Formats: C-alpha cells, sequence, structure tokens
C-alpha cells in the first residue's frame, strides 16, 4: 500500500520545531537519524520520497538530498525539469500520488514545515510518526508540530542521548486501526496456551504466577510493549510490579505497604542523569543529604538549617524516645550513613564530638583504590555494622555499594538496598547514588558509567496508592543532564552552586507523606 | 488439514514411558496437564481426537474420555458404531482422515503407545510434541518414547515441578520449516530498524550496545526464544551474556578474565533445588563448607580432614606468605565468614582460640528475628567488615544477604556477591545459599521461598572458555529435589547424612582449574 510517515524533531514541552526559518537548535546525531531513517529501503531500484513545504525547501538551501527524491509543495514554484530528484506539486493530496503510481518510490516521508505536517495529519494521510523529542524550552519558537491525533499510539521510546548538554529522545507512534504488553507473550499460541494451562494446574506453585505481568490499567504508557528503552521505565515498571503482585503487610510504622522481594533497576549515566521526569524531584535536598553524608556528618540540624527536612521525622524527640534513645539531643541521629562512611567501627558518643582520626575511612580508601588499582574487585562501601545498629535512629537502608571502573574509563555503581520505599525514597536513592558516582568519577579522573540498584523489600506505602497511580498515568520525558561547574580537588568540597541541572522538564510534583 | 501433536510423559534419561502395561509413575498434575491440553479448543461445536494404540486403550480401562473422541488403532478390535466417542481404525494413516473431514474435529493428538508414536514420527504425521520429562531413572521400563527427529526443535521448557519428591517439567517441540533469538526484536520492522539505526549512529554511547544480545553460537538451546522458563537459564544466559559482552581484563590472579558489572539470577526453591544439571556438581563439599561457616569455624584443616579442598589454594603457607600473613599457622584463614557470621567484630588471634561470647552473633540474631518478627525488613547477614579485611586470607565474595518471610510462610533469600567466578564459584554459591535458606527455613518453621543473586563483577577466567562453551552445548534437565531426613534442634546440628538429594541426573563433570 506504501507507508507514509512523518519525521520531526520537536521541543519536549511546546513542540517547537522552528524559529525565523531555521531550527531552534543544532544536533547532528538527529540529522544522521533523519538521513538513516528516510534513506532506509528494501529495493535497490526504488527510492524514497521526502515531501516538504516550500519554506523548508528554502531552509535547506534548495539543494537535493542524496539517494532520495524531494517533493516540494508550493503554489508558486515552477514545475521544471532541471533536477529529477526534486519535483513540485500544488497541494499535498496530489503529491500523495506517489502511491497511485511511481512504482519506483518505495516509501514516503512527510519531512515537515508546520503547514505540511498539519495537513497530512488533518487529512489522515500518515501511518507512522518518528518524533525526536528535544529538551529545549524557554527559547523562541514560531513554528510548531501539531498535537498528535488520538488515533496514534506510542510504540517506542529510546533512552536519553546528549549533545552539547541538550537531552533528547526518539519515539515512534503508529496509527492503529481495527481490533497484553508482555513481550514473551502473544509470540506463539501454543507456548502461551501451555503456560496458561500449567498456571491453572499449579497455583502459587508456579513461580510465574508469583510474578504476574502488570494488568494494563497499572502499566504506564501500555501501548509501548517492545520498545520501552527509556530507563525511567525501570522505575515505573517496578511500581507496576508491586501494584500487581505486592503482598499486603504490616510494619513498624503502622502504615501498611504492598511488598515484593528482590527486584532490580538499571540506569545509564553516560548520556543522562536519572532524575525522574514523571514528577518533580527535590534535587537540592538530595544533594545536601549526600554532601552531609560525605562529610561523615550525623547532626540533623545542619540539614534543617539549610531548609532540608527529610530527616526531621526520624530525628524528633518523640521518635528517638520511642525507639529508646531519649538520651539524644534533638536531631542526633547516631552513627548512621555518614558516620559509617567516614568512621566505620568508630565509637559514637554524640553529634557534637570530633571524630577525626577515629574509625575506618571507607570513602577515603575507596577513592584511593579506585585511583591506584581500578580493576580491583573490592571497591566496596558499607553502612551495615551489627555493633552500631541499636544506636542508629534508623538502620541503614541503602546498605552496601560497589564500584567498577570500565576499560572505557567510566565509573559504574551497584547498590543493594534492603528496604525501599518506592514512592518517596527510591527517586531519592537513584539520584543520590548517581551524583555520588559522578563526584567519585570526577575526583578519580573517570567518566560516569552505569547505575544498577538491587532491592530487597520493594514496597509502596498504602497512603501513596492514588499518588502513584497518578504518576503512572504520566508518559515519561527525556532525562535531564547534570554537570559540575568546577573540578573540585576534594570530594568534600562540592557545593550546590557547583551543580548544573540542564533541561529538566518534569510533570507537577506529587505530594506524599513519609511514614515515621 | 489441521494440527497433529504428540503428548507424552517420558523419563529424563531413557525416555521410558511404560512398564507391564502401565505407567512407571503416578503424577496427577501430569494427568491434569494431559487433560487441559487435549481438551483445549476454540470452536465450541467441535471436539478433539486422541489416537492411541490398542494396548493403551486397554490400559485406561476402555472407558471414553469426556468431551473428546478416542481413536483406537487395532487390527482386531471390532469396528462397532456403539460408542460415538470411541472409534476404531486398522492403521494410523487411515485414521488421519480426521483431517479430511469431521469438521467436528478441531485438533488431533497422538496419545500414544510406543508403537503409535514411532509410526507417527516416521511417517511425518506430527507437527508438535508435548513432552513431560520425569526425573525417574533406575527403575524398569519396557516401553519407550522414540528419539525426537532432528526436524523438531525445542521452543519451551517450563520450570521444574515436584510431586511425591519426583522432579518433572514440561516442554514443547515444534517441527521446523524454512524461514533473531532476541525476544524484543522481530516484533515490528519499524522498531528493530530504528533501534538498529540508532545503534549505528551512537555506537558504545547507546547502553543497549553495551549489553548486546548473545549471538546464537554461544546461547544455550537457542531455539527456545520465548520459553526459557527453566531457571537454569538464569545461570546459562549470564554465561552467554559475558561471553558476548565480557571485557578482557587482568586481575590479582594472573589469569585474565572477561568481565561485566551488575547482573542478577533468580531461582525457585519451592518446587526444586537449584543444583546445575548441565554439569555434575559437588554438593557434599558445598554442604561441608556451609556447615563449617555456620559453626563459625575459621580452621581450614577441618575441611581438608573431611576431604574438602576448596580452601587449600588460599590457605597454603606460600600464599599466606605472599599476602603478608605468615605469622599464621598454615590453613589459619582468618576471620572471613563464619567468624563474621558468629563473631562479627570480635578480636581474632588464631583459629585454635575460644571465641564464645566475642563479636556479634549475626546468625543467632537472624534466626531469632525470622521467628519473632517475620515481617521485619532487617533480616541481614553481612561478612564485610572493613576493620578486618587485612587479616582475612581473602576478602568476602558473598558479601551480604537478606531474608524475607512471605505471607505464604516461605523464606526467600537475596545475596549480593561482589566478585563471581562463573565457571567455578557461581554453581557453588547458588547451591550453598539455597541450602542455607532451607536450613534457616526448617529451623524457623517455614518453607523454602525464592533465591535471587545480585552480582557485581561477573566474570569468566580465560582458561574456562572451552569448558564453558562445552557446558553451553548441553540442554538443561529438570532440577533435582533436596530434602532433610530429620528435623534438627539447632542449625549447627546438620550433617551430610541428613541430606537426601533426589533425582539428580546431571551431565558429566567438567574439569576447571581455580585461579589462586
Ligand atoms: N524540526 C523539524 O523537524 C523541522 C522544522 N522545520 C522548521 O519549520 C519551519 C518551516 O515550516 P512552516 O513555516 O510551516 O513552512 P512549511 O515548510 O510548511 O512551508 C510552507 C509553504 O509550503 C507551501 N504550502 C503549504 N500549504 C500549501 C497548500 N495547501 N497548497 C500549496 N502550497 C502549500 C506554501 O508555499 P508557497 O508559498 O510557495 O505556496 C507555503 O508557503 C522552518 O523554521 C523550519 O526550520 C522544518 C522541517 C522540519
Ligand atoms: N507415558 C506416556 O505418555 C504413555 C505411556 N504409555 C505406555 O505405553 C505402553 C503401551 O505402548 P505399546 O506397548 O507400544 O502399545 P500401544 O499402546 O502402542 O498399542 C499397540 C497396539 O496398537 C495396535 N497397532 C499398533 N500398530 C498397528 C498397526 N501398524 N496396524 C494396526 N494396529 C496397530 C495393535 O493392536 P492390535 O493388537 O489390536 O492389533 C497393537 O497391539 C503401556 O505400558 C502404556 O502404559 C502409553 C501411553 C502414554
Ligand atoms: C531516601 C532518602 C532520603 N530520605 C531519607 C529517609 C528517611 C526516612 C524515610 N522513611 C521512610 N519511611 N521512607 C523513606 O523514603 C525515608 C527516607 C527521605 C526522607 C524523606 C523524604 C520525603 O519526605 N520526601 C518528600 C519531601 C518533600 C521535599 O523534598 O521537599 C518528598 O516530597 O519527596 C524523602 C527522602
Ligand atoms: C564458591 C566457593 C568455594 N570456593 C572458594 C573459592 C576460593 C577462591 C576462588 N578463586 C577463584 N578464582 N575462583 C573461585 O571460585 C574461588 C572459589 C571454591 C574453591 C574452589 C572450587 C573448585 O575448584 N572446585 C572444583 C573441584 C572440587 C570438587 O570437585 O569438589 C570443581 O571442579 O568444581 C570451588 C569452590
Ligand atoms: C527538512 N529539514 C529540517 C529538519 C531538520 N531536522 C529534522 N530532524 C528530524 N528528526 N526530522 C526532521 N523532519 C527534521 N527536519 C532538513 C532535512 C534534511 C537536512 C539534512 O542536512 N539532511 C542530510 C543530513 C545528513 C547528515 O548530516 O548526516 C541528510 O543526509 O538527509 C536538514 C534539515
Ligand atoms: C493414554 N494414557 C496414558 C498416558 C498417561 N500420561 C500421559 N501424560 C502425558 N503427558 N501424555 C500422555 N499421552 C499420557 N498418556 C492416559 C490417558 C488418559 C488418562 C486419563 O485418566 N485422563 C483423564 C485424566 C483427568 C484427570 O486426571 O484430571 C483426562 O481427563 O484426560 C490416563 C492415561
Ligand atoms: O535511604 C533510604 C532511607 C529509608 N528508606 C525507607 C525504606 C523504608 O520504607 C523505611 C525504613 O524502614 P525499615 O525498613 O527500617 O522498617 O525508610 C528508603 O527507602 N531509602
Ligand atoms: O563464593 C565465591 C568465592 C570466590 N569467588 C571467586 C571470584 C573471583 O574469581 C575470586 C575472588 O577474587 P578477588 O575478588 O579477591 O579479586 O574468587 C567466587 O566466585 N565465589
Amino acid at each position: 500500500e506504501k507507508n507514509v510517515s512523518i519525521v520531526v524533531a520537536a521541543s519536549v514541552l511546546s513542540s517547537g520545531i522552528g524559529i525565523n526559518g531555521q531550527l531552534p537548535w543544532s544536533i547532528s546525531e538527529d540529522l544522521k537519524f533523519f538521513s538513516k531513517i528516510t534513506n532506509n529501503k528494501c529495493d535497490s531500484n526504488k527510492k524514497n520520497a521526502l515531501i516538504m513545504g516550500r519554506k523548508t525547501w528554502d531552509s535547506i538551501g534548495r539543494r537535493p538530498l542524496k539517494n532520495r527524491i524531494i517533493v516540494v509543495i508550493s503554489s508558486s514554484l515552477p514545475q521544471d525539469e532541471a533536477d529529477p530528484n526534486v519535483v513540485v506539486f500544488r497541494n499535498l493530496e496530489d503529491s500523495i500520488e506517489n502511491l497511485m503510481n511511481d512504482d519506483s518510490i518505495e516509501n514516503i516521508f512527510v519531512c515537515g514545515g508546520e503547514s505540511i505536517y498539519r495537513d497530512a495529519l488533518k487529512d489522515n494521510f500518515v501511518d507512522r510518526i518518528y518524533l525526536t523529542r528535544v529538551a529545549l524550552e524557554d527559547i523562541e519558537f514560531d513554528t510548531y508540530f501539531p498535537e498528535i491525533p488520538e488515533t496514534f499510539l506510542p510504540v517506542y521510546m529510546s533512552q536519553t542521548f546528549c549533545t552539547k548538554n541538550i537531552s533528547y529522545d526518539f519515539m515512534i507512534f503508529e496509527k492503529q486501526e481495527k481490533k497484553n504488553c508482555d513481550p514473551a507473550r502473544g509470540q506463539l499460541k501454543s507456548i502461551d496456551d501451555t503456560v496458561d494451562l500449567l498456571g491453572e494446574i499449579f497455583g502459587i506453585r508456579k513461580m510465574g504466577n508469583r510474578h504476574k505481568f502488570p494488568k494494563e490499567e497499572i502499566y504506564n504508557t501500555p501501548s509501548i510493549r517492545f520498545g520501552r528503552e527509556h530507563y525511567e521505565f525501570q522505575y515505573l515498571d517496578l511500581l507496576s510490579r508491586v501494584l500487581e503482585n505486592g503482598a499486603y503487610r504490616e510494619n513498624r510504622t503502622g502504615i501498611s505497604t504492598y511488598s515484593i522481594f528482590g527486584q532490580m533497576m538499571r540506569f545509564d549515566m553516560r548520556e543522562s542523569f536519572p532524575l525522574l521526569t514523571t514528577k518533580k524531584v527535590a534535587i537540592r535536598g538530595i544533594f545536601e543529604e549526600l554532601i552531609w553524608f560525605i562529610k561523615g556528618d550525623t547532626n540533623g540540624n545542619h540539614l534543617i538549617e539549610k531548609k532540608v527536612y527529610i530527616w526531621s521525622g526520624n530525628g524528633s524527640k518523640e521518635y528517638l524516645e520511642r525507639i529508646g534513645l531519649g538520651h539524644r539531643e534533638e536531631n542526633d541521629l547516631g552513627p548512621i550513613y555518614g558516620f559509617q562512611w567516614r568512621h566505620y567501627n568508630g565509637e559514637y558518643k554524640t553529634m557534637h564530638d570530633d571524630y577525626t582520626g577515629v574509625g575506618v575511612d571507607q570513602l577515603a580508601k575507596l577513592i584511593e583504590t579506585l585511583k591506584n588499582n581500578p580493576k580491583d574487585r573490592r571497591h566496596i562501601l558499607t553502612a551495615w555494622n551489627p555493633s552500631a545498629l541499636s544506636q542508629m535512629a534508623l538502620p541503614p537502608c541503602h546498605v552496601l555499594s560497589q564500584y567498577y571502573v570500565t576499560n572505557d574509563n567510566c565509573l559504574s555503581c551497584n547498590l543493594y538496598q534492603r528496604s525501599c520505599d518506592l514512592g518517596l525514597g527510591s527517586p531519592f536513592n537513584i539520584a543520590s547514588y548517581a551524583i555520588l558516582t559522578m563526584m567519585l568519577a570526577q575526583v578519580c579522573g573517570y567518566e560516569p558509567g552505569e547505575l544498577a540498584i538491587f532491592i530487597g523489600d520493594a514496597h509502596i506505602y498504602e497512603n501513596h496508592l492514588t499518588q502513584l497511580k497518578e504518576q503512572l498515568s504520566r508518559t515519561p520525558r527525556p532525562f535531564p543532564q547534570l554537570k559540575f561547574k568546577r573540578k573540585v580537588e576534594n570530594i568534600e568540597d562540592f557545593k550546590w552552586e557547583d551543580i548544573e541541572l540542564i533541561g529538566y522538564y518534569p510533570y507537577p510534583t506529587i505530594k506524599m507523606d513519609m511514614a515515621v
């Protein structure tokens, strides 16, 4: 029948595609994509046609595109014979007669101009859309990509890439007419039927039935079945798995959860920063807690003083009293994360004491082994100290991490987290250890690698159900970028002002109460 | 023309299906499977036909099967019109006219007798094979399932199930005809080509390019693309993953490996024991090293005396020397795990010293919490004590573990393993911590749950390449069962003889040298 597909690069929030007759931006990988995509064909004796409005024709210098035939739509341009790789038409519908004839034309692409896009869509001429989402807002646009008609559904979203600090995506939308998101399903009737029957026979007894694929009403952007490349699906899909399989269970806080044991999440950090886009995340507070950790600081007031209250709850007199630490000052949390990082096995007295020299400095050693022996398999940082647990406001959650220097020269990080509050703590942990890995990488002379998080008790607190369903209804946007303004000499030296968060265009923040 | 599939239950090694006119076993779930499968149909106005040899007809008492038509092949049986649900034919070929006609007959099943299977396969009448593999050998068989023709390929392998301590699967075989083993690829031209093109543009900058799908020549039983349910694939595919992506890198050993970071494996422990069948695995030494840890013993002699030599290489006078620990008696391994399990943070001297009372007894604490506070999110056991690494013959590989009591009353286990020798240590760790979980579960009144292994440095030593590729050429068999003959009072009371390993029919041992 001959496929007709739109190909465009529009800004993530406004769908801005042009300014004063030009592109709002310069991203070569995107042009390479345009070239590969429009050039891609089966028959060597055929060519693809690239339809475009006249202004776009002007915008590219009125020079032909190799191996392809350009079809310009113009009421004024003359139909001449000079170039046989460029041809003119008076309206879109007529040019569409690439279909009813030229058998030398394999595929058709609508290659843009807002005016051309809008018609092709209005008149139901396109089957597919290749959308390069560019994280560039707050800049002038005078040309837009129309809003994608509801008859289209996304089927692929690649990971975030980066060019000159600009984050971008690649999505594919397909028009689906007439008529499970599980990839290993709907593949072969006999396999699906057999597994289904085996499941009826055994019950909880078949491990698969303990790991049911999420029903679509809890599956984010469910139409994307085989192309969920964007690594934010790694967190959304874990949410879906616990919403689908979570056992309902009581716990120390009195606010029950839905709980599954033993999931994982991997995020790339070479091209982008894993800061969730489906909800606005408080990154300043994350950074402050991280730096607070690095300095082996356990004084909660230092956090509060900077208007960061994540540790207030577990620092209160009331709480400290409840767990048997009524002897502490307000906000003395005991030998937690920071202390175990800088002074492992050190004898904790109070937050006011000087501990320089005491305990084992894991962090310092980590940076030394990382520099001097990179391929060593012992780059570990731990916070689990059986002898210190009872003195901690809260036992270590992000419990152990290990660090792996690539042959590429990048720093990758693994973290086991015994207990993970998916709504409120996970987004934090992900970003936090993404930042730490980048800080470690800079002081050791490496580039950021990959981040993998392995979870024990992965749960959602029962008062976050409607909030996370809300979140799950939001399709993800390209991840932002995070850059350091200066190269520090000591990891303890980083400051908020040193952090540059580039291109973060999240959805509204979603309120969620933390369980004390 | 419609579908003809075989349904058979045969023993793992010899494919025995009968003895003295009956089955060698009684596994009701398999009868339930047989029933689901041969009853399975779309058109509510048609029925399926089950073809069987006369002897099989005798073996089921000559009583019709509900909702189905039974086709008996016999030279002697009278062709009566009496029961419209049972029909007789003089030969298998004539019977196949179920195709040509009886549009009441939706699908056809060859339901067996060795004589009937062997004919159906020889004359090319069957398209599919449903094959329940039973782990029973060393019992009498007089009837067998023919050897599956090479024109058939395996497309599914369920997990191992257990009935009356008998391990069993089911798997599907499909007949091949003309025509990527990757699940997500091959679903849409548009998506595969986009991902491909994107890969070309970005190269190593696209995470996916850093985790390529393994090429078939190194992927176990590649024809099974969407049905690799047998949890032995969790191990085998990790092997395949590093063969395909592993980075060549040197290490302290002197024997270079191939390395990838952050991987995971999952194993069920409810229906079976995860002891690799693609190679014979030494379970006894494993158990002996395990019970050794449990007791807190750091004395390497005790294992040698029991003829277990896994800790010799790293306990010799020459080795303890190269790492500056010669002031130590030979085979005095220092406070590794065991000491860390029973006396975490205790002050270590020699192995002969009496440590009762020193250090934190994590194991004891574990068991007392698993009992009194199952839902607790802190069941942790750690062996990574920075304050003690210097004096350990070797730093801890299986570094931390977490334990999770389901509402189902089972005990699941998570282990982070900083470094993992895939050819030598991994098969051991999977079994080791499987056993430890069953021990803990018996002792605490629970049933075995699931086992997940999170790995940091996942590698293969370069001298194991031939052995591993050999292993990768062996198709998995059902896992064996592992039961305790008695209920111990304390976990320190387990003894080799208390363990009954039922139904293990591994492939031959594969010799692999351990890098010191
Ligand atoms: N990021 C991206 O993906 C892309 C962005 N762009 C940007 O978009 C902008 C150009 O888009 P836009 O401003 O909409 O201009 P267009 O490229 O749509 O071209 C408009 C011209 O096309 C002809 N035309 C349009 N409709 C008709 C019709 N119904 N009948 C006959 N001729 C018609 C007219 O030419 P005439 O006056 O001769 O009749 C009109 O002047 C530029 O800034 C460009 O940089 C362009 C392509 C891609
Ligand atoms: N594990 C499993 O899935 C199954 C196992 N079994 C076991 O298999 C055994 C039975 O198999 P088997 O011993 O091979 O006997 P079969 O069940 O295959 O039946 C053999 C009979 O079928 C008829 N027959 C066979 N070939 C022909 C032919 N070419 N022309 C005409 N009639 C033919 C003959 O009946 P006649 O004498 O009337 O000519 C022959 O005696 C039993 O022990 C049963 O328990 C059976 C089914 C399934
Ligand atoms: C992990 C971690 C760090 N931590 C430490 C921390 C301490 C105790 C915890 N307790 C529980 N039950 N869950 C947690 O995630 C948790 C986290 C956090 C603590 C609180 C919040 C939280 O309340 N966040 C709110 C705050 C709003 C804001 O940041 O301005 C949020 O909206 O996100 C986040 C992180
Ligand atoms: C994990 C662990 C325990 N350990 C501890 C241990 C210590 C140092 C190591 N060093 C290296 N490089 N790899 C290891 O797996 C390793 C394992 C083991 C050590 C050796 C064998 C081993 O060589 N087994 C032989 C033969 C012994 C047998 O047949 O029983 C084998 O061929 O399988 C297994 C486990
Ligand atoms: C019409 N237009 C505007 C433009 C710019 N970027 C886009 N990007 C996308 N994703 N989609 C578009 N339609 C698109 N259009 C174009 C078209 C072609 C070239 C161009 O130079 N193309 C060469 C570029 C090749 C290269 O640089 O590697 C080609 O090979 O097709 C530039 C702008
Ligand atoms: C021919 N035969 C021997 C037998 C036994 N086990 C097998 N198992 C398998 N997987 N495949 C076979 N062909 C097979 N055949 C049979 C056939 C039917 C029944 C039988 O009782 N079937 C009932 C069983 C119903 C039930 O137990 O739930 C049915 O509904 O089909 C027993 C033995
Ligand atoms: O870095 C952190 C700190 C705490 N929590 C959450 C996990 C649990 O919801 C709660 C800890 O409670 P316990 O598992 O100790 O009961 O705080 C996190 O998710 N990440
Ligand atoms: O349970 C274990 C014990 C040791 N090893 C292997 C992993 C490495 O091959 C080697 C440890 O080397 P280092 O991490 O110390 O470099 O021992 C395992 O795989 N599993």
